[PDB]
């Protein structure tokens, strides 16, 4: 179908003969410069290549406001997610309309020149409530208040080049490129599948049903920009994707990576995804259970209904101009050894089985087996590879402040003890001396699979610098992970407590 | 580099706005029509897409002649293999210069409109001797005299569409497309690897050395048009290729199928391959041992020297305008467990190992093991899949004419006997009654893995219709595959002879 708004806004193509000129300007000693943030680099690349058509810059207050209260651009164009350039008060204060800002990447690569139309200070609470449903634990809300700048700069863009990427070089097809791909193959019907997690049996089956129902070819269009904190990294996923694509019949599917920065905005996000996929050349778009939803909040309540997205997309049906292929919870049927939409089976006279993400995360962490029927073995292998079981995980033991025994001697004792176990883990007594340049390495080591013995705590002001994962506190404090009986407890006693704790948590296996 | 001649002759692009017009003409009740042969469909697709640049139609006598005696087109452009439209006397007699012929595919799809320049009757002997070196067993020479028409029709072409293909739809990149592929990835150095056989360890290693030596990305450009009779089918090969490509480091290689019709013209063919690859956008081209050679003739003598191609290519070096990466026999080194060019090892103080094609063909036919070091297991699996060991092969037993026992009873006896063995083969008493519509099916069954019991021989005039593979003759004749003692030999005796014969040839395994 035609790109949203009718015109593919490929600004790279549009501004081709301005490149050298824009480049010079971007590099002049007088232009205002802003180094794009990660999500901003994700958004600007979708703007510059026509993925966010009709958009051609970041939303101004008028357009932004309409999107928030209307799910539409000022002119009425259906648009649910606000795309804005958030900056800080400092930078904002140097901006005036008509001003031209050079937007860089990594403070080195000139991406584009923004021509300021306005500088406003959004009410983050309204955006939070109206666009993301207001739950503070919601990924987009947390980002909004904790990472996003407090001042938005609206304005038109002029392309210099798309953000640089050294991985998966040929796979990040642009709307124009993908459209050309489908064309060279004479694909006039393509159903797109959005995804931010690895694909298992259910997915393969559901995407194939879609291809069969829609009579269209399959586009696995995974998100590699930004997703939900805690998601499997995109590299591990691209591998999972390239592997699973070999399970489809020869010539039915195409893989293309989408550098989109998700918002986990359930239903609004689905409407947005459909618009994006249409721009990219898809004729059909899959919207399954809890599309783009972030699950439940700590209280166990749903951020979005399991089918809110489907319903919203359905209400915008005649406007989207792209066909939606809805799916009900696709589950496993033991007795018939096959998958199928829950709405097609009698959950009364037929038994179903389902390994949830939580459940999977768990197996991977304990080294537990994952059913042959759940996912393909190569997929699981790749997952295990980058999400190793506890006996392969790294960790850190911190000698609490309450500790009264010799920290040096307790450290050595723990070191020598861990060493005798053997098995491949690297151990080290890591003194940070409160230097953040060191504190910031604690997780690099844990991430490398190493066991670190830390002689003492770090200032509370520096706590943010350290990634809490697999970091355990040894102390008499009630809030210690490994609680000591008393600050003067004999070393050997402490060592056994720590060993058994780590063994109880899968780090050690004898 | 620039395409040969300087201009990419993508006639599909050139004649885009003529398509509807050419189409109408091609489909008029008055235009002369010729349905392209297989190799002709191979050649015309390389002409229409700029692969044979500078060519823009089939060679006329002037150009043809110069290519034969000069390895150059009339204007001097380096060109070693003659590309002509060979027709029969009947068709030829209706052609006059200025005439326009509609060239169809499968008598249904209009490919192009040829504007006749001349109609000549080539001296096949000269072409055989001068271009293919005159050995009658040479693949190109046999085709020349046994398949090629005796009259060549030279003339310019006007594109309607490239030949239709329903398999590997997106993989058959055109020069322009490939060039666009390399570009979108910013590949300014690409070394192309030609191939018509499956790729094993040696190949992967040799193409990687090339990539490293040349400082260029890898293009696996296999031939899927026409190769040498007896080669592994291209489908099996594409699978082998798609699998082996996964053994290269991420992002270093690209796979694109070339619908070229090989000539197995050793050195001349190599020069031609380099020109073709240059047109397709390559900056480097690999030329290894016996490039494009058909091996030895039945007498055991070489059609070309193991490095004739390398030497010819080298002599045209400053003309080819594409860098050649020559390789000496790449062999295996047991003790160092690695491959390397023979010219880099001391064949005196180091042992080498090599499983030749013949040797491989043999293992595959006996179900023999293929060294882990020779090829990758997935590749070998795919090969075995379409080149099954004897116990899975089909065959046919023919009751010779000399036979004097009851043909009906001997047939049944052989049928019931084979049946008791079990094992999965399908058996049938196949009566052909000399009807070619039936004789032509004999190989389809053998190909399907079935065992056919044929009650009697077929007329000699019909012999050509039958594929001699796995077709054994039971007769008293000295020239019988399973020789009987006498035409009246008792059935049970004959049955044992046949059983033991088939068991001795791997068809039966107990
Ligand atoms: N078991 C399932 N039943 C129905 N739909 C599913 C199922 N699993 C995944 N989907 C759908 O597949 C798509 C991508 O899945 P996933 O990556 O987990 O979520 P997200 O929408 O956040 O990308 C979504 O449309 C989702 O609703
Ligand atoms: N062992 C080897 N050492 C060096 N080059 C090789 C070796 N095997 C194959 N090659 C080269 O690989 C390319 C393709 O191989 P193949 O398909 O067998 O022959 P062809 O040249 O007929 O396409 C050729 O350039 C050939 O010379
Ligand atoms: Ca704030
Ligand atoms: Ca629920
Ligand atoms: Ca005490
Ligand atoms: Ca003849
Ligand atoms: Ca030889
Ligand atoms: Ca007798
Ligand atoms: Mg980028
Ligand atoms: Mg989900
Ligand atoms: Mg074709
Ligand atoms: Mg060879
Ligand atoms: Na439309
Ligand atoms: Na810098
Ligand atoms: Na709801
Ligand atoms: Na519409
Ligand atoms: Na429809
Ligand atoms: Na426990
Ligand atoms: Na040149
Ligand atoms: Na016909
Ligand atoms: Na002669
Ligand atoms: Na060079
Ligand atoms: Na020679
Ligand atoms: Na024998």
């Amino acid at each position: 179908p035609a790109p949203h708004g009718g015109i593919l806004q490929d600004l790279i193509a549009r501004d081709a003969l301005k490149k050298n000129e824009l480049l010079s300007e971007a590099q002049s000693s007088d232009i205002l410069v802003w180094n794009l943030t990660p999500r901003q680099l994700c958004d600007i690349e979708l703007i510059l290549n026509g993925g966010f058509s009709p958009l051609t810059g970041f939303l101004n207050e008028n357009d932004y406001s309409s999107v928030v209260t209307d799910s539409r651009l000022a002119d009425g164009t259906l648009w649910t997610i606000p795309i804005t350039l958030d900056v800080d008060e400092a930078f904002a204060n140097q901006i005036k309309p008509d001003t031209r800002i050079a937007l860089f990447q990594d403070d080195e690569i000139p991406i584009a020149i923004l021509t300021v139309q306005d500088v406003y200070k959004p009410n983050k609470t309204i955006e939070a409530e109206k666009v993301f449903r207001g739950d503070p634990e919601h990924p987009a809300i947390s980002y909004l208040f904790n990472v996003a700048g407090d001042y938005y700069v609206g304005g038109s863009l002029e392309a210099i080049q798309l953000p640089q990427h050294y991985d998966y070089p040929g796979l990040r097809k642009t709307p124009a490129q993908l459209r050309l791909e489908f064309q060279s193959r004479q694909w006039d019907r393509v159903v797109a599948f959005q995804t931010r997690n690895p694909m298992h049996r259910a997915h393969r089956e559901l995407t194939v049903r879609a291809a069969r129902e829609a009579n269209a070819k399959v586009l696995i269009h995974p998100v590699v920009g930004l997703t939900k904190p805690g998601d499997i990294d995109h590299h591990t996923r691209v591998r999972v994707y390239q592997e699973i694509i070999k399970r489809y019949p020869n010539g039915i599917a195409f893989l293309s990576l989408l550098p989109l920065a998700m918002r986990m905005s359930g239903d609004r996000e689905a409407v947005w995804h459909a618009i994006i996929r249409k721009n990219y050349g898809a004729s059909h778009f899959i919207v399954g259970r809890d599309h783009a939803g972030p699950g439940k909040n700590s209280k166990g309540v749903d951020f979005y209904g399991p089918y809110d997205a489907q319903e919203l997309v359905e209400s915008y049906k005649h406007e989207l101009d792209i066909e939606v292929v809805p799916f009900r919870m696709v589950t496993y049927l033991p007795d018939e050894d096959r998958y199928a939409p829950i709405d097609q089976i009698d959950t009364t006279k037929t038994r179903t089985l389902n390994i949830s993400g939580t459940e999977l995360r768990r197996r991977l962490r304990v080294g537990g087996e994952i059913p042959e029927w759940f996912s393909y073995p190569e997929v699981v292998k790749i997952l295990r590879e980058s999400n190793p079981p506890r006996p392969k995980q790294g960790f850190s033991i911190v000698l609490g402040n309450s500790l009264t025994v010799s920290r040096e001697q307790l450290s050595i004792a723990l070191l020598s003890t861990f060493l005798q176990f053997g098995g491949g883990r690297y151990y080290k007594i890591f003194e940070h001396n409160n230097k953040t340049e060191l504190l910031s390495l604690i997780q690099d080591f844990i991430g490398s699979g190493s066991g670190l013995i830390i002689p003492n705590q770090w200032e509370d002001d520096k706590d943010s610098v350290v990634g809490k994962q697999n970091v355990y506190l040894l102390d008499t404090s009630s809030s210690a992970d490994i609680q000591l009986e008393s600050a003067d407890e004999p070393i050997s006693h402490i060592v056994q407590k720590v060993v058994l704790f780590l063994e109880d948590n899968g780090f050690f296996v004898f």
